[PDB]
């Protein structure tokens, strides 16, 4: 159905604390336990909540190097498919978007250090047949990073 | 200091963060009590910085996802005011000071191309520190996960 | 050769291509009998290539106006085939071979980024001649008129 | 929305008018399968409710000695109303037909016509660049017009 | 090799601007007897310094109102560089050509009547050539300065 | 305005290659008597067709074996584009200078003895100029073709 | 993995600056006994720390007036990265070669006599090589700083 | 004054800077006494500007080699202050004013990406003269020698 302010605040609270209890959740939305849990399921089935996940600290797991790699695919057949299917099998790459502009594709990957990166790029990214060109930048400082989408545009 | 079981939790949790101790204990092949101290222990540390509900963007009218490349003005204030402003802009999820010709990279979600129009013109570029902005748009999500790779710890 | 009076006709007609022979007789200080000949003499010659209804994009749900900067292959007939193709794509209104870094420039209209994505990925780039493309979108229309300047003719 | 108030014939009106904009209700109606009174009804509503914003004559640039079509990319300055004053001034330049605030490296893109490269030189050096807001300009020219129509596509409303 | 002095340099300075002075005139401007003056100038030619005497026309005056600078990029063959060079030599509208450093392989200086004329060249000749991978051209809005004259002061001690 | 006929142009073609001919020598190839042939070339040079006769020297022969094409950016100011234009005119090592379209504001053609002299130029004088915002220079590796001669077939 | 003692650093600081020193001279700079200076040093050399001792010459002194940096791009063909690598190793005019991140695939530092020398190298060697897709070179106008000495205070 | 022998001295010494005169005097086909005579004069002139020990970065924990393309502010003499500063930063081994888009180029070494970040953001960009910096990093070292070519002197 349509989301009303109640359905939003849930999403708002949950995008920030996705491991709450239905009890805690209700206590933060002015809802009764059962009526809360009903509305959350609706939201889940209707694709609105696509996954509950535990966000780790990159540094905590020795992942220092956060890479933004701008690749450029080949003008060949099934080059964009093979590439896509490949990038889906590389755990070091978390995200991947076909972008407007000079950049054909953009990858956000994590690595131990520059060595790890060098090995990745040289012996896997660039080895892929469909990769024609790669060009990568590194994060010096994380100004802001959240998974929480904006929701005021539904009020 | 992490160990093999300690880790296997993280892999499981990263993908299903809303598990029950009983369930998580099961997978990591632990008992609830010793499982729970570990999972806690890991949070105590900061290994897990948050559990979050991940939303479908289109599901919520946000169809337009932009990566903007901003270049900040060269002044002592410029970097901090801008930093403090971008933290207060909810349509922008991420922000990174990068290497290369791009000084700062912004990830943001918007309702449609018009919404973007008002954001950049009436907020982004209006900010005194913002000297120039240059933006691209996602045509296709090939892959998007939040789960870090962990095999380099084994 | 056009005289000051012919010039006034074309200027009036470029702005209201539906104007009556009478009001035209007025705006150009003439009689409707001769005045009509001047216009006929124009259409018939070839100064006036077309009269058109201009619609408002938003009005018909075309909120996304695109400018695509293509690069054609260095093929004997890549130039021909592509040109033939862009002629049949109703989403692309104009197409120019420019000077500079860009080989061709396309101005075209879409419903939304989705409609775009499908066009660029399944039709633009799928075309054999198209080597690479990079497009930018219209945040704001500061001015847009089909009327040419004519003061250089007096 | 355009599916709530528009039906087959209404969309055939706008297709036919976009290409032959200076007819008469009878002439047009004589081509959409209607009559000189009902056709007017639907027609007087399209241009009443914002659809048909203008009827215009389209001239041949070379015909009127305009043989140099230029696509200038301008970067505005980070003053304040730099963006206002520029916008206001672009509208006063007859040589500049269109002006758009685009995404990408370019801030604004102007489409303009001139007589010859001299005319253009004088325009850029003496006007575009002389304006206080214009920080930089870079311009390319049209070598060959592959396709140019003012008519929008409407098949997305069916 | 020759040894050039004040009086020989002046000869070259004077000639680089007035390539049509007589020997007499030239002899008075540099303060020499016509006879040895002449010898000198022939010596200066005989030494390879004076490559050519030419008349310089005003493009505008001969309806070549549009001057271009075309940054062309040559394909990767072996013969591409030579075929292209040898073809550019035969294009009269193309006056100069230079293999430059940086992102440009070759830079061309060419003159045309107008943009139609240019369009016709680029699309039907330059890009038609098998070696030309890509072209990217700009045009002269204003000629702030243009001289054939080399500087020679560095030679004076 | 002068109305150029088939012969007049020839006179320009032949001159553009050999600008030091004797009026007789010219008479003898243009198909004009020494009197008319003479008067015309004057009509031509007075009209503004023939703007000058110059000796063309060999760069390398005079130790100048480093040709530079500088792409410069001028600061947008009231006293900017003027001052720079006037300065470039008094810089002997810069032969030509063009305000061209595209990403470059100005293109400069300049000759130097070596990379060091260049260095001194750009650092101490080109970039020291207050109008000069940015400089980006390349160098000629090989001169495929260089002629002063304009084409004139378009007038036939 | 290292965490060298407060003077073991010093030895490598001094030796990076005066690499032909006599153990006696080395001792009077780090304030050790003349014997422990071949102990501390023995160890360091006997690891991988000191890769080599070289005489550094003055480029203009040997006529190499033209120091150039070349941004090369490999073909995304086959073993292009190998053949090229092995070839750059054989070109003595090319001192350094680094595979960088960014729009540039490879960066080369080289030295030449004058701009001509460079032209011959580029057209007749670099670009002739099968793997080299495009080259793009800038030159050094002025050397602000140049030392072979690595910073070591991060080990204290 | 720089004959064939003097070059065979320099070729040998650039590779083995700590070469025994006994050995050196052999590798050039000289007797010891006149060999020591030639090298001396070669360094008393300036040909041999320094003898130095070259270390292995990885060995000293400097994993990140990096090329920063600086751009100096066109101020009164930012050019001077910056130069004087860059000589005081030991992390930056070399700095060159190059032709092209790049005003200055710096070659510098660091421990890790964080060290780098600290330098750029708190030292490089904080200097008043620095208008912008863009930096690329060494993925792999195909070749690096301090020895110049000398065949051109034969
Ligand atoms: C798929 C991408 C390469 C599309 C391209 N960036 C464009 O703007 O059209
Ligand atoms: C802080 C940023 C301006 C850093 C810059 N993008 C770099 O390459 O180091
Ligand atoms: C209107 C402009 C300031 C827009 C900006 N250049 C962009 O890339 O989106
Ligand atoms: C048709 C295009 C490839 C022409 C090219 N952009 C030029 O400036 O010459
Ligand atoms: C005067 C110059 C700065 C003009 C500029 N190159 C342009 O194409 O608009
Ligand atoms: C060697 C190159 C292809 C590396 C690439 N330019 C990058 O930034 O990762
Ligand atoms: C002739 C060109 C291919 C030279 C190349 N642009 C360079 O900088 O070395
Ligand atoms: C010193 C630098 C600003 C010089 C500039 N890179 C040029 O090519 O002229
Ligand atoms: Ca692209
Ligand atoms: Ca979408
Ligand atoms: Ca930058
Ligand atoms: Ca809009
Ligand atoms: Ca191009
Ligand atoms: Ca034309
Ligand atoms: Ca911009
Ligand atoms: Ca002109
Ligand atoms: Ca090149
Ligand atoms: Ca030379
Ligand atoms: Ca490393």
């Amino acid at each position: 159905l349509t989301l009303d302010k109640t359905d939003i605040k849930i999403l708002q609270v949950l995008q920030e604390n996705g491991r709450l209890t239905n009890v805690e959740l209700s206590e933060r939305v002015a809802l009764s336990p059962s009526p809360c849990l009903r509305r959350l399921k609706q939201l889940e089935d209707a694709g609105i909540v696509r996954q509950y996940a535990a966000l780790l600290s990159p540094e905590s797991v020795n992942l220092g190097l956060q890479a933004f790699i701008r690749v450029s695919i080949r003008k060949a057949k099934d080059a964009r498919e093979d590439f896509a299917a490949s990038v889906r099998k590389w755990p070091e790459v978390l995200s991947c978007f076909a972008l407007t502009g000079e950049t054909d594709y953009l990858l956000q990957a994590f690595f131990t250090d520059m060595n790890a990166f060098s090995h990745f790029v040289l012996d896997t990214l660039l080895s892929h047949h469909g990769v024609q060109d790669a060009q990568s930048s590194f994060v010096l400082k994380e100004i802001k990073h959240t998974t929480s989408l904006p929701l005021n545009h539904l009020l």
